[PDB]
């Protein structure tokens, strides 16, 4: 079953090594790939090998790598090992690339995922020399069918001077038809178009990405799997978090502040948000609808149990066993999933209009409910902000989820002051840990503190937090958001110095 | 001429004092008022008097005060002096109210101005007992014509149990027609409506606020002026900032990254703004368009010259001289201005669609370009975040402007780490001080730092900043966003302890 159904384009098929030779040192390369789904694989490997060879000969050979979101070991992993990426945007989860970033060997900036397409069109990343995009198939009309994610692929195809397509036989042919690619101006030159989405399950586009065939310089036939980590089966900590939130939603419904079927759900990357979805798959809320950035195992379970009717997202983020599950049951799931451009799925105008409920994980929050999603001790990148800002600020309800402690209790997830801020107080209304739920709506900072400390803090750390806060109220420069600047960041320094936030 | 053209409502006219008696201890009160414009005046004054009298007899008397944005002396000032506000939102510029907030005598939360209506409808502030709105006139069918701002007035009218109107004859009658009020679902229950604004000069609604006449409990005839602030005449610092920004606009135009008429302009509230508006007034760019929260003296002038074709905002932000140059020629300016609900003028979907250029002031930024707009030393409130968040994140271009120092040079506006964050790195692309302009587009945090330090920081503080950065690069826990947590906030603590961020030479400092 020929995947390249356009006859004329078959003449552009060539090996990965030859194709990679189109990528020059200094090139800006835009690729498909979103949370371990749909990134190119074979051309990156071939590139990485040639990069290492060139480095030994003393030839500079690095690229700027712009993606949808995070990719996999074949892309981020291989290129980082080869020391071949001088700039990376906007999101990564590969350990080797992360090490490059945190060692200052690769420059990194995690843009709001929903803005990357627009900033690319604006020229923020420079001119795109190459778009490297993985496809399920190429239609007779020359349409490019995406794989397990859409990401920024349409925008990258538009901008790039040259186009390389990887047609991956591994990807299920029945992916064709699952995507919704819109013809309108979302992230182009102002004035942009109104995106006529008024329901999360509404399609407004077509099944294929469009590209001038004259720009396609090479097509590489591939056969290699998406690779992403499994999710942690929800333990007692995660299940407690799920329990608190579901109870919360329940009361909201009883008070008629939410409909019985809630509102369109966004669930972010990570184990905790996934654990919540596992809770929802057997919860008291029916006819649920997903308007998310990614579909993780838990959301897939919800569609399976029937609690969720349909899920909109830009990408899959499935475990190896979940991915294998959906590709055996593509018949069932295909009619319940819509994969959109990432600048549509994370469009603020749409998110607010739909009234999405945002559920996201976090590194830490301070007592006033400022949120760190990214930088441990304020300097060491974990993954990136992703679309968490897109959704948190635009949502009807912004909810953040975390164990109250980290690293076996040696770190408190509730701190005097966040070492880095991704989400300001105004962007966070609800906090949930295994200790309880803090509802911050309508509260001043001092009021937010009392709630967060009492409800969410771990018993090991709560008195220390209360000690900080009470002395801050006595001594702070101002009393609106009381701080003791001499010790605001001292818990983080203590961890650095001793390996634990707990004093001796 | 009679301002109340609806006969039936005329019998609800009563004195300010009588009207104020409707407001009871513990009430949530929603009022009109936005950047010194269109706030109620006489009822709050009477309310404050009765509050003080109660307090003098050991009787509690306080309200929750929710507004459009900042008000004026007759409202925030009077009530703060009376200590009659237990909770305040979302924005304040009154000195007395600011003292109450910073002493913890008034609880305060500065929501995004564009989100306030929605959060009120959600019930975040509780049940609204009273709506108190200033009006230019009341039409034949009972429509309420706003005055010099729209703010959240329509939402407050919908929510409140009882309504009080102040009909202010100081406000020019020809304000009627300048407002655009939508009956569509902007900030109500999901699913909300598409707000179909695709041009900055587009009207989608009507000229009046709508309210059930049965809820109007009192109408007060008033005659009192809006009270804002004198003209902030641009100093050499502000002029320098304006100069650098205009050079930047010029360059973007020549590289075809902006059209010759630029894009719809949002100008923040502040003194640096006028310098920029003055600059645009004499600049090379024609057919300018305003899509902002406020309309300042500078915008008025460009509208007058035809330099700017239209200005959309939620409110006036004028000097007293500007307040009546426009009330002499309201006839003229009413055709050049559209005043919208603030949840429309600060709507993210619309701001992004129109591709607005956002220009806002700041307290400080750290070397990595995270921005503080609100809390001095991290704990003391200035004004509030306002709509700066609405615009900065949604804009086509996000620009922040500030003197490179504060308090006669004793504070650096560029610091190792911001004491508080309102706008994260991702929400800020351009920084401008009197020292220069930093273009941060496409840069990593370390790259952002090299630009901000070399272009924007004051020469008095640059070697200190470079020293912190250099040693952070060597020693930071991670090297992606290098920090020394031992001294990240030490400059702020230095100011608290000694009144200056500059170190003494009686002790060692690495940059020496
Ligand atoms: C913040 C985030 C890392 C949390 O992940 P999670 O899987 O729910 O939470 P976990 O408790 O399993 O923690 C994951 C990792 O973060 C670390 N971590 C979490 N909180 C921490 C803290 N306070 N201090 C230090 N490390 C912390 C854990 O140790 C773990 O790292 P490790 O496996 O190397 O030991 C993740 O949600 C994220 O990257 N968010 C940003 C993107 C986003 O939210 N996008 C939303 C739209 S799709
Ligand atoms: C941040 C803000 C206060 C700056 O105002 P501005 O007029 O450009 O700037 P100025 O340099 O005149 O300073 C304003 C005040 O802040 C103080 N200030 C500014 N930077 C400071 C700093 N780094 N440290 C301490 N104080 C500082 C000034 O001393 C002055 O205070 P003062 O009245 O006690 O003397 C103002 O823009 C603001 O409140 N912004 C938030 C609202 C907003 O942006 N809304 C969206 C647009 S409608
Ligand atoms: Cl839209
Ligand atoms: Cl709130
Ligand atoms: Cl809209
Ligand atoms: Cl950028």
């Amino acid at each position: 079953t020929e995947r390249i159904r356009n006859v004329a384009l078959r003449s552009k098929v060539c090996p990965a090594e030859t194709a990679s030779e189109l990528i020059k040192h200094g090139d800006v390369v835009g690729t498909s790939g979103f949370t371990g789904a749909g990134y190119p694989k074979e051309v990156p490997k071939a590139l990485a090998q040639r990069m290492e060879a060139a480095h030994d000969r003393g030839e500079k050979y690095q690229i700027s790598l712009i993606t949808g979101a995070s990719t996999g070991p074949q892309l981020d992993g291989e290129l980082a090992k080869a020391n071949g990426v001088y700039f990376r945007s906007p999101f990564n989860t590969d350990a080797t690339m992360r090490n490059r970033i945190n060692a200052g060997e690769t420059e990194y900036f995690d843009n709001h995922l929903g803005q990357v397409a627009g900033r690319a069109v604006q020229g923020n990343y420079g001119k795109f020399n190459i778009a490297l995009v993985e496809a399920t198939a190429i239609t007779e009309d020359g349409g490019i069918v995406p794989t397990s994610s859409v990401g920024n692929s349409q925008t990258f195809l538009n901008l790039a001077e040259k186009v390389i397509i990887e047609v991956n036989e591994w990807q299920n042919p029945m992916l064709e038809g699952i995507h919704d690619i819109w013809d309108g101006n979302v992230s182009g030159v102002p004035t942009r178009d109104i995106v006529p989405i008024v329901r999360a399950d509404q399609r407004v586009g077509g099944p294929v990405l469009r590209v001038n065939p004259d720009k396609i310089a090479a097509i590489v036939r591939t056969n290699d799997r998406d690779r992403n980590a499994p999710f942690a089966a929800p333990d007692e900590t995660a299940k407690a978090i799920a329990g608190y939130l579901l109870d919360f939603f329940g009361h909201e419904v009883k008070q008629n502040r939410l409909p019985p079927s809630l509102l369109p759900l966004q669930s972010g990357v990570g184990n905790v948000a996934n654990a919540v979805l596992e809770g929802l798959k057997e919860g008291p809320f029916e006819n649920l609808v997903g308007y998310s950035e990614v579909i993780q195992d838990g959301m897939l379970a919800m569609l399976d149990s029937g609690r969720m009717r349909i899920a909109s997202a830009s990408s899959f983020s499935l475990s190896p066993e979940a991915a294998e599950e959906i590709n055996n049951r593509m018949d069932f799931f295909r009619s319940k999933i819509i994969l959109r451009q990432q600048d549509v799925s994370a469009s603020p105008g749409i998110i607010r209009r739909l009234g999405c409920i945002a559920m996201n994980g976090m590194i830490e929050a301070d007592i006033y409910g400022n949120v760190n999603s990214t930088r441990v001790m304020g300097s060491k990148m974990m993954n990136g902000i992703g679309g968490s800002g897109d959704f948190a600020r635009s949502s009807y309800l912004s909810i953040f989820l975390s164990p109250s402690t980290a690293k076996g209790g040696k770190i408190s997830a509730i701190v005097p002051m966040a070492a880095h801020v991704d989400h300001i107080m105004q962007d966070a209304q609800i906090f949930v840990t295994e200790q309880g739920l803090a509802d911050l709506r309508g509260l001043s900072p001092v009021q937010r503190a009392r709630e967060i400390i009492s409800k969410c803090a771990h018993p090991d750390y709560r008195p220390m937090l209360q000690d900080y806060f009470d002395r801050a109220l006595k001594n702070s420069f101002g009393k609106h958001t009381p701080h003791l600047l001499t010790e605001a960041l001292s818990w983080h320094q203590r961890f650095i110095d001793t390996g634990t936030m707990l004093p001796s």
